[PDB]
């Protein structure tokens, strides 16, 4: 339509009708009922949306041949009287021009491009005691009283909602805040589609880059971060050329220069593999390190009970909170079992709260830093939580026994509060205590218990031995010797920690020695 | 007398008590007999409460007929001196009738638009030395020192209550406590009708539009948003005069001038949802997600005697406090049932005292959002307090057992603590350990305790399912011919838990797998 | 006279300042002539607030610890050697300082009890001479009865 802002097909349709639509097009009933124009419009949002991108081409649709940008703290550079000033000059040419000519064009654009810098009255009344507050107001007093019953537009745009005061959020003064948040699947297609145009036209590159293949792959990040794999994706393409054949600098043009490939993209994001955030984006492979393998009959029914309850979260409206349990012995595999269960989903907020990246808080951090894990999930449709080894969020241990109960009590009430209306939420729980959560009366809390069990005959035992690789079949053969007709009861994580602890010997040692760590 | 204006009706008689009521009888023994003067009103209230129209009044309710305003910031924007001396243009305005004549009605009421603007008194002095504070010392100086014999009314008014000067509350300064709510219906409809009237199209706009149809929708929002619903309304005929013609791009005058539909506010509450406000109910529906179904007796044994208890806490002399407990097993609809007949009650105040809001507080934040909640139960007549899952107010584990005392007695102490005359309050409490609130001594101060227990008989298990509609009836026969005389005792919450799982399965294994669930 | 918790209301640094400014505008009329005014009387509307002291040292990491100084070492050493009068007053008057009630510095108490019934009749006499000079209003108002169902209060 015009250079390019994608995936905001319902936000800049919703600035066409507060702002854009009135005061101009029709005119007959602007100048029949004598109406009120918005003043401007207040731009939410991440870093990375666009903010700017709105601003810097809401000035470029109908040539309205004055765009006014001023910057953040460019007015307060200089000292008191001229501090004022700016402002007042600022608005002055667009109040100047309400003159004889009152209606009628009318000069827009008043752009603020970071406005909490100097719009903040923010609640505590403080901050070098208004030299802003005397550009805060100051501002105030150029839109009522003197009324500017005019085009005028002051665009300003933040990534603090809530630290503007509420006497600048009012109608009279601004009332369009608009959430501009990261796009969804359709619109990062949207938005892939602009950066790459003008390869597209370029030479046909590889046909290979399919931007529906890198929608689905980047599955979290916003605009301005998209825009990032772009630019290290063509520069990729440049030292596929220019280091090559030479060192610094010689060579230019001397392989008809060459296109932007698929495989140019996917090492764009493993460097930069970064989306920031990384909500859905941890690279769970710390969870899961080595692989899912089905070592059992029980392993392909424990995850599909992921998957028959996972159905349960997308269909549901009488169901909105799932709160599910994977228990058993320790080194089970629960935590693993657990990311599977929640990637399988393939849910657009998959988090995993885990006590890895929460050590040395104290007693009340652990009730915050679970709360804003299950404050945004509570702002999407479908999302998975992995609430990951329950009793060390619970800090427990058996000697007293003692635990936070400030957390526990956090935990017992997130697994009854529902999200607002028609939104879902998926909570996955792994513990290795169902006795210990017995007597705190969180099994009363959780909706169904999924059984991990450890390895139980010789004959799982052998199968999981099989799919590892890490034994010869003659080898195999004499622990079928031994394992079979006797009575085994291993976790999976031990059980990888014991074929490393084998694989160190000498090859005729190696077979014993495993037989003996296996024993205990 | 009044014009048109209320909800503070026993608030009318105060102004003929102390501060109005005085200065018109001798007026020359307020000398001989010293009657100190009040200087000022202040006025309390949210952004957008809308104050100057009742401003111009207040003077017209003593026939003033020069109520001048000075704005908060507007004459904040001069030097020091020159505000000064421009306060004096509208302080000696009434101090020239200070004249050698010293009494006989000397000129009248200054209206301010802010004191939010104006007083601050943080005690700052970090950069223009809080200048806002420096007009003030010398605008108390022109209410008292030199004193004024002059009847006028220093109209004070804010949209933050905190930062009211505290040194400027003295006596002989302005002193007493007004608040202004909301614009009730009556107050919202005529000026919607005053909008309406001037944004006439045809009459008020085109057809299937009242503002009765408005005030039964709109209900809780101030007098800005209100205009700017309207404003946002005819951007929403923006949205339909132009924009559901075509795009942009729109010709002149083919749409038959095409003016506001039904809804246009139904989307302006909805996109963008536009409350701002504050303070409502909010949500009996979140907390009833499933509706109450009436799967039997024991349905009605709760429903008849809370109502019996409800006409107990409206038409009593003797009991001023009425506590009544829920009880039963845990997921037993006992959350849902307060809510249902509190929300029946059709008192004013209903408000619910939940847990799930309250997650991640300390013990002493427990007792100030519990106090805050039964202060606000202490201002209205009729109210009854929801007090839901008091074992998480109480935080209460089994292993120890440890739970937060002071929640305890910020809780012992209002379940027999009255409201002042006049005044009445119900409080309903829902737990599922009954016995271990016994064992704190607290049904020692509940007055009676209602049961809610589980379903009893398959009849009872059927009758729950014939109301929720979800099986076929060779199913339900089959459900029927399996439990059919034997015994099963399950919650109902719970009964939603396993028929959501079996409608997940197909349908060769959904019954079956129910019959395991319901097993235990 | 100063308010009690008027003087604390800063950060560090101007709660130390103030209780120099209400000395500093009388040690400046300590001028050419040493004796004979001298500016006098300062008063404390509250000097519980000051000197607290309540043992749990909170209050600002201490401010209590820091506002004590120019009410105890600026009247005696160096002296304002003057015939000066720091007239304070409280209303929760055992936790102030033992280092307050030293003879160089406020000495001696003033324990200003609740008026007795006598004493409840002068002070309606007081406030009822200018409604004696009214008309006396109801020629049988007698501010002895009046006395009788006021018992405690001030
Ligand atoms: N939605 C988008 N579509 C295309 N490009 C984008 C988009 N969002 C950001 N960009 C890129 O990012 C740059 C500006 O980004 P953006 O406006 O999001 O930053 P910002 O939001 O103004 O920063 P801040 O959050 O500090 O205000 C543009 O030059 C553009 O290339
Ligand atoms: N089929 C499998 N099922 C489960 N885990 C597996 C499987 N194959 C490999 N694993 C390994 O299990 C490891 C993780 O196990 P997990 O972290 O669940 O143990 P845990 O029960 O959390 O330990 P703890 O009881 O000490 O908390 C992963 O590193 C993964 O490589
Ligand atoms: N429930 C109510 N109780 C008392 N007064 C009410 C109520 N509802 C409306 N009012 C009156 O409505 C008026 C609001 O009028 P309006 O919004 O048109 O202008 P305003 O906001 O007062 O003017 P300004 O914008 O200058 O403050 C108030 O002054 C108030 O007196
Ligand atoms: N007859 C009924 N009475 C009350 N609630 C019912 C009934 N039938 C179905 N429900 C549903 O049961 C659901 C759960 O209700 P509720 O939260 O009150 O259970 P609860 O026993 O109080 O759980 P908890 O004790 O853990 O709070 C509600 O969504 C409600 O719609």
């Amino acid at each position: 339509e015009k250079m390019g802002i994608g995936g905001l097909d319902k936000e800049f349709s919703d600035i066409f009708r507060r702002a854009f639509a009135s005061r101009v097009f029709p005119p007959e009933i602007v100048e029949q009922m004598g109406c009120k124009h918005v003043k401007g419009i207040l731009l939410y949002g991440p870093p990375g949306c666009g903010k700017t991108l709105l601003a810097r081409q809401i000035g470029k649709m109908l040539n309205a041949r004055e765009p006014k940008v001023v910057n953040g703290p460019e007015i307060l550079n200089k000292y008191v009287g001229e501090s004022e000033a700016n402002i007042r000059k600022l608005f002055a040419d667009a109040e100047e021009e309400q003159r004889r000519l009152g209606a009628n064009s009318g000069l827009h654009i008043i752009i603020f491009d970071e406005i909490d810098a100097i719009c903040k009255q923010r609640g505590s009344m403080a901050g070098s005691t208004g030299v802003h507050d005397t550009v805060v107001n100051q501002l105030l007093s150029k839109i009522d009283g003197v009324e500017q019953l005019n085009n005028i537009l002051v665009i300003g745009m933040t990534n603090r909602p809530d630290l503007i005061d509420e006497a600048l959020l009012r109608p009279g003064r601004l009332e369009v805040k608009m959430e501009i948040g990261l796009p969804d699947e359709k619109g990062r297609l949207q938005i892939l589609h602009i950066h790459t145009a003008r390869m597209r036209g370029h030479q046909l590159l590889s046909a290979d880059v399919d931007i529906k293949e890198l929608a689905v792959e980047t599955k979290n990040f916003s605009g301005a971060e998209l825009e990032g794999l772009v630019r290290a994706a063509q520069s990729t393409a440049m030292n596929r050329h220019i280091k090559a054949s030479t060192k610094v600098e010689v060579d230019m043009e001397k392989a008809e220069s060459l296109q932007v490939t698929r495989g140019d993209f996917l090492a764009s994001l493993e460097n930069d593999i970064k989306p920031a955030f990384g909500t859905n984006q941890e690279d769970y492979a710390s969870y899961i390190m080595n692989g899912i393998i089905k070592w059992g009959d029980p392993v392909t029914r424990v995850l599909d009970d992921g998957e028959l309850l996972v159905q349960q979260t997308k269909n549901s409206d009488r169901t909105p909170l799932v709160s599910v349990l994977l228990e058993g012995p320790p080194h089970s595999g629960k935590t693993a079992l657990a990311a599977k269960i929640a990637e399988e989903s393939n849910f657009p907020f998959i988090k995993i709260c885990s006590p890895d990246k929460m050590i040395g808080f104290s007693e009340t951090a652990k009730c915050q830093a679970m709360k804003k894990i299950f404050d945004d999930a509570y702002k999407s449709q479908l999302s998975c939580v992995v609430v990951d080894d329950i009793e060390r969020l619970l800090d427990y241990v058996p000697i007293g026994p003692r635990f936070s109960n400030l957390v526990l009590q956090a935990l017992l009430v997130l697994l009854k509060k529902a999200p607002p209306q028609g939104r879902k939420l998926l909570i996955i729980g792994t513990t290795s205590r169902k006795d210990v959560l017995q007597e705190m009366e969180m099994l009363n809390a959780f909706s169904t218990t999924i059984h991990v069990p450890n390895i139980a005959t010789g004959e799982q035992l052998l199968e999981a031995l099989e799919l590892l690789g890490n034994f010869k079949d003659k080898e195999r053969t004499t622990i079928a010797q031994q394992v079979k007709g006797k009575k085994v009861w291993i976790g999976i994580k031990k059980l990888l920690m014991l074929i490393e602890m084998s694989l160190q010997m000498d090859p005729e040692y190696r077979v014993r020695k495993f037989l003996a760590l296996l024993r205990e």
